[PDB]
């Protein structure tokens, strides 16, 4: 397999999309910034443009956990260098070791040594941190907490070798939820600081910090450089430093909540500075702890790094009305929130928000007060201060990551000016797209925001699909009548019914009066070439047909859960199934299926699509075992000699000169992953992509574009869609 040249980017979401649960600025070099994300790799902030720059897509397939962003450390000494701690989870949801990442350029290029053990980029209490530090004196040096009681590790290579610290007392005790695989892990440890005034630079650092997710005790002090280490008399039990900060005054802020988060509410929190010159413990929470409006962890933690007595902390959650970020200006004695209560319903305001550059972030909803949208947030499990810019300030949420260049406007009586600083930054899961023969260019449905309409690839969408809805899982169009759309969804929020209809190629969707039988909504949905069905396939559901706009359902005869349907894009009647080993077909617009008795299968499929223009023209994409076709409805299949895997197959305009749609794949040819494209129906394959553009997990949706040859869309998880053209 060869490869020809392919220009790649986002089409855009704009503002993330997702949950970063890290920011870290540079503490020598001003304007140099980081970011971390849950899925989605990390990015390093652009100071001309206003934009960040993804730093991990070289990551193909099978390294997906690497995109899962434990930790990342930038160089005080040398600030060329960025360490990043790798791994999505600590289960075996993937089978990658963790790894530490470095570079020396900024993340333009990595090298990597992979661990014993693995890290959790995207597990419970993933926004405490940061784990990973370098010593700001003797920066050969590194530590790292780590998750599942593997505790304190090191090194002194700059970041090449690692071995456990076997003098440090505690890898950590709490658990999220022992009853659950996913939740079932030590949180471990949880941050490292350096205490710089304690050595002179070229000597290791002598008094560290570390913080410990232990309820009974919970944060460590060695003062002779690593070799021996002591919890720190008096500290407050139990709950967990999510945060600690060492201010130039010598006090050490530091935020805690009773559960690790991101999601938890109702809630206890506590703020404390400990005096590292005299040992006292204070208690500067903004809201009494015996309070019972104390209701959440407190979070993020910032220190301004110009005025030691500036600080600020965020709420891990209110989640009504609204969260609250605290700011301090004499050391946590008082504190002041960005909002307060008025007459209720009815809220005073330290701020705006500006979501010019990600406008979906209002949901299209106006709220009853005393909620507003857009809201300050939701997760916020980090806040920082510019250390070169008192004005500035940076925090994350569940959805984006805000800012404001006008901070102590808000000290002085004027509002804080906030607004969406996370341009640059695609972080969805995406799991369906179609790319119809009219309308916009590309129709998506993406986990949280739910899917949009995308008229113009680089201008992001103003809107989501259904505002009620939380995640869309599948979408279709009408082959011969393209206008005509039905979306799939969960809805976690909301009682309302999870399909939706649209008449306009995405842009007004309706939904009708019943479900298919399901218990969460979701799955698939195939549409008739004609529009005159609909099957939605639920989320462990069986497969159901409407013939009426989902006025009445009927269960799919023959089919089962984890059927994989799809409709004929020619023949309104005909539908297909691929289920337990075997394929089907309906020749009755949904109603009814039939057992092909094809005589060679594959044992399983992730997906089935037919294609435009080919009646009866149905491929397979098996995976690890491959990819099939058949031209007679499903009667007989071919598996293709020149292909490996195929987790996802779509289609786009013919090149010129060939007879078919130009086919497009993800997975492996040749011993090579990539994506790859056929021009002669799967007699020769190019790879699309290349070393530096692997972009994760794609095995969710791909499609070419019936309009523009050469052009493919992809869906990955955690880095958006992302679109390729042929390079002029
Ligand atoms: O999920 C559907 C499908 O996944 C198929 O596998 C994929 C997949 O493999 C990895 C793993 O993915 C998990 O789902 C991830 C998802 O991929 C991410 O997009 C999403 O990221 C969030 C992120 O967390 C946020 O921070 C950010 O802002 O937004 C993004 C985008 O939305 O995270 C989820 C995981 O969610 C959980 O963890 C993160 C928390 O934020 C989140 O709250 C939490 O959700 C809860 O999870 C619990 C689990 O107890 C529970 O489901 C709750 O309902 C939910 O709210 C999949 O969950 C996981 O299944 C995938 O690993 C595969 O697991 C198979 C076993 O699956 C069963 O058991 C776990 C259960 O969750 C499943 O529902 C159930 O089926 C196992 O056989 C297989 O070996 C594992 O690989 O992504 C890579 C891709 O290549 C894979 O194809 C999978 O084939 C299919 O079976 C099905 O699970
Ligand atoms: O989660 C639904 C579940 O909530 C149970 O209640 C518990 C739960 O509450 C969270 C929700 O709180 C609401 O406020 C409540 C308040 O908690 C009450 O105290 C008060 O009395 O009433 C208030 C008003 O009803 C908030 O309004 C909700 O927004 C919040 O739900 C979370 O919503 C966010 C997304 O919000 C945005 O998008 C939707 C839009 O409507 C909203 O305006 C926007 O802000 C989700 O965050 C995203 O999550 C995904 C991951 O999601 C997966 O994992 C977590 C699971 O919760 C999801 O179901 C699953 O799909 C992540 O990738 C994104 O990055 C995030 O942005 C959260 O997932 C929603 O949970 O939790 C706290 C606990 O104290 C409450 O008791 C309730 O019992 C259930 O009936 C059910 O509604
Ligand atoms: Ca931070």
């Amino acid at each position: 397999v060869t490869s020809v040249p392919y220009k790649w980017d986002n089409v855009v979401i704009g503002g993330g999309g997702g949950f970063m649960p890290g920011i870290v600025f540079n503490e020598t070099e001003k304007d140099l910034i980081y970011a971390r994300a849950a899925i989605g790799g990390a990015y390093r902030w652009d100071p001309s443009t206003e934009t960040w720059i993804p730093l991990l897509d070289h990551f193909q397939m099978d390294e997906y956990s690497y995109y899962g962003v434990e930790s990342i450390a930038t160089d005080p000494v040398d600030p060329n260098r960025v360490y990043i701690v790798a791994g999505m989870y600590t289960n075996d949801w993937l089978p990658n070791m963790g790894a530490i990442l470095r570079s020396t350029d900024r993340g333009e290029t990595w090298e990597k040594t992979i661990l014993p053990f693995k890290m959790g980029g995207n597990m419970p209490g993933r926004s405490m941190g940061e784990r990973l530090a370098i010593d700001p004196n003797d920066n050969r040096i590194l530590y790292l907490g780590t998750r599942c009681g593997n505790g304190l590790w090191r090194s002194t290579d700059y970041g090449v070798t690692w071995s456990k610290v076997e003098s440090f007392p505690n890898p950590g005790t709490y658990i999220y939820d022992p009853n659950f695989d996913y939740t079932k892990d030590i949180i471990g440890v949880v941050w490292v600081v350096f205490d710089k005034s304690s050595s002179t630079p070229g000597n290791p650092t002598k008094t560290i910090y570390v913080g410990v997710a232990d309820k009974n005790e919970s944060i460590y002090r060695s003062t002779d450089g690593g070799v021996t280490w002591k919890a720190v008399p008096g500290q407050p039990k139990g709950l967990l430093p999510h945060h600690g900060v060492l201010a130039s005054n010598g006090m050490l802020y530091i935020t805690y909540g009773d559960t690790c988060g991101p999601y938890d509410g109702n809630g206890k929190g506590q703020v404390w500075k400990f005096n590292t010159r005299t040992g006292e413990w204070i208690d500067i929470t903004p809201i009494p702890y015996s309070s019972s409006d104390n209701r959440f962890c407190f979070a993020g933690l910032a220190v301004d790094r110009q005025n030691p007595d500036i600080i600020m902390v965020t709420s891990m959650n209110a989640w009504w009305p609204d969260e609250y970020i605290f700011r301090s200006t004499d050391g946590g004695a008082t504190w002041k929130n960005i909002w307060e209560w008025g007459m209720y319903p009815e809220r005073i305001l330290h701020y705006e928000i500006d979501i010019s550059a990600a406008p979906w972030l209002d949901w299209g909803t106006e709220k009853q007060l005393p909620e507003i949208n857009p809201k300050l947030g939701w997760m916020i499990g980090d806040i920082e201060i510019d250390p070169f810019n008192s004005d500035r300030m940076m925090y994350v949420t569940g959805a984006t990551i805000y800012g404001c260049d006008n901070l102590t406007d808000w000290d002085r009586g004027g509002k804080v000016k906030i607004e969406v600083k996370a341009t640059g930054i695609e972080e969805c899961a995406v799991l369906d797209l179609v790319s119809p023969p009219e309308g916009a260019p590309l129709v998506s449905a993406v986990g949280d925001l739910v899917g949009f309409v995308h008229d113009d690839l680089k201008v992001g969408p103003k809107k989501m699909h259904v505002p009620s809805y939380s995640s869309g899982t599948g979408i279709d169009y009408a082959e011969l009548v393209p206008n005509f759309m039905a979306l799939v969804a969960k809805a976690d929020l909301y009682d309302v019914k999870k399909i939706s209809f649209s008449y306009d190629g995405g842009r007004n969707w309706f939904q009708p009066p019943n479900e298919a039988p399901n218990s969460v909504g979701g799955g698939s949905v195939a549409v008739a070439a004609d529009a005159k069905s609909v099957i939605w396939t639920p989320e462990n559901a069986s497969p159901a047909v409407t013939t009426d706009n989902g006025n009445s359902w009927k269960v799919c005869t023959n089919l089962g859960m984890g059927a994989v349907v799809a409709s004929d894009r020619v023949n309104g009647k005909k539908f297909y199934a691929f289920y337990n080993g075997k394929f089907y077909i309906s020749t009755d617009g949904g109603l009814t299926f039939t057992d092909t008795k094809a005589p060679q299968l594959p044992k399983s499929v992730n997906k089935i699509k037919a294609v435009p223009g080919k009646e009866g023209h149905v491929w397979l994409a098996a995976r690890e075992g491959g990819l099939w076709r058949s031209t007679d409805g499903g009667y007989t299949f071919e598996k293709l000699s020149n292909v490996d895997t195929a987790h996802v197959v779509g289609f786009g305009k013919a090149a010129p000169g060939q007879d078919y749609m130009a086919i497009y794949i993800t997975g492996k040819i040749d011993n090579v992953l990539g994506f790859f494209r056929s021009d002669d129906a799967g007699k020769t394959w190019v790879r699309i992509n290349d070393d530096e553009h692997g972009y994760g997990a794609v095995d969710t949706a791909i499609t070419g574009d019936p309009r523009v040859y050469g052009r493919v869309y992809i869906a990955t998880n955690g880095r958006g869609i992302v679109y390729g053209e042929p390079a002029s």
